């Protein structure tokens, strides 16, 4: 077990701006009995990196301890090691990448020793996906099956590759570590091949830290920034990506940015939409907008109001007492034009439900 009888829709939001960036984020427990997600969102880093920013989403499993420790200390483990520092004044691309790798391996070992010392009872682990944004580069960081993407010139310019046990190189490591991949799971249990924590899967004698059943090793990609063309970055857990593809979500987010510049609201729209598309997991998303992110469009705002009015009239008529499920089903059969790209009817469910509720409050 572990599903609630009804989803917990409460949103935890944050927003901020600086270094030319604006961001919003939303997390929601949804159908799950526990919330095991965390995030980091910081504009302006310590120790001479004030023009830097860092954003990350951590999808915890078997507990929130690992995800919570990461969201508070991963960044310092990355920036405060000899690999990141190097190196004259400004960190080279190699310093940044090596520094991030060392940061992951060191925080993992750090947690392992803390747990050993205090006889920790939890056996939790966590994915991490994030971006370290410098004045000239965006470094995407991925460890696990959370995912991030960069929208540039209205297209998906880059997205992180999910670490899954069945991936060829992952399966190879797992087998060489004495394990197997059964369907999509390590030993028929873990659905992730890389994560922080999961120390029971990191006890293989004769294998280094990155050769275990589960690896803490991140994949890092440096993308040179384009002031003219960079639009936004989306970071989210698999609770989002399970039900929306890269291009769908990019298109959907664009469509929402053309209607509002409230980034928390856009993130809330993504999360609700994914819930309505059937996601039964915790959900978290961070949206980071660059200076040339899409701007609110008067025509887009009008089209949205026209659509909302149209849906309201349809609901009025369909009622003429069908439940909401049946009203949604009727609306779907109508093949209504001009729904949000990617979001589709699910992304309009809040509008529909609001009207339905005014008409059938009991
Ligand atoms: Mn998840």
């Amino acid at each position: 077990g572990a599903f609630l009888d009804k989803p917990k829709m409460e949103k935890h939001n944050a927003q901020g701006q600086g270094n030319g960036l604006r961001y919003g984020l939303s997390s929601m427990q949804g159908w799950r009995v526990e919330m095991e997600k965390a995030h980091t969102a910081v504009i302006g880093l310590p120790s001479g990196l004030e023009s830097w920013s860092f954003f990350a989403v951590y999808d915890g499993h078997a507990g929130s301890q690992v995800a919570k420790y990461c969201c508070e200390h991963l960044l310092d483990h990355i920036t405060n090691n000899q690999d990141f520092k190097g190196s004259a004044g400004a960190p080279s691309v190699e310093n940044v990448k090596n520094g991030i790798r060392t940061g992951f391996l060191e925080i993992d070992e750090h947690m392992r020793v803390m747990s050993e010392k205090k006889h920790g009872a939890d056996r939790s682990g966590s994915t991490a996906v994030g971006v370290l944004i410098s004045p000239q580069h965006t470094y995407f960081i991925n460890c696990g099956d959370s995912r991030g993407l960069l929208c540039r010139n209205r297209k998906v310019h880059f997205f992180t590759q999910d670490h899954k046990p069945s991936n060829p190189l992952e399966k190879e490591r797992i087998q060489n570590a004495g394990g197997s991949v059964m369907i999509q799971r390590v030993n028929g249990s873990l659905a992730v091949s890389r994560a922080l924590g999961d120390f029971d899967y990191k006890c293989v004698h004769g294998k280094g830290p990155t050769e275990q059943l589960v690896s803490p090793e991140p994949e890092v990609h440096d993308i040179e920034r384009s002031e003219e063309d960079d639009q936004f970055i989306i970071l989210a857990c698999d609770g989002i990506w399970d039900v929306m593809g890269n291009e769908e979500l990019c298109d959907f987010v664009r469509s929402r940015l053309e209607v509002t510049d409230d980034l928390e609201k856009v993130c809330n729209e993504v999360v609700d939409t994914c819930l309505y598309k059937g996601s039964r997991d915790n959900m978290s998303v961070i949206l980071i907008c660059f200076p040339n992110a899409p701007k609110v469009s008067p025509e887009a705002v009008k089209k949205e109001a026209e659509l909302d009015k149209y849906l309201e009239c349809r609901v009025e008529e369909i009622i003429k007492v069908p439940d909401l499920v049946h009203v949604m089903r009727t609306l779907a059969s109508e093949n209504i034009p001009s729904l949000p790209p990617g979001g589709e009817l699910a992304s309009k469910r809040n509008v529909i439900e609001a009207v339905y509720n005014r008409l059938n409050p009991y």
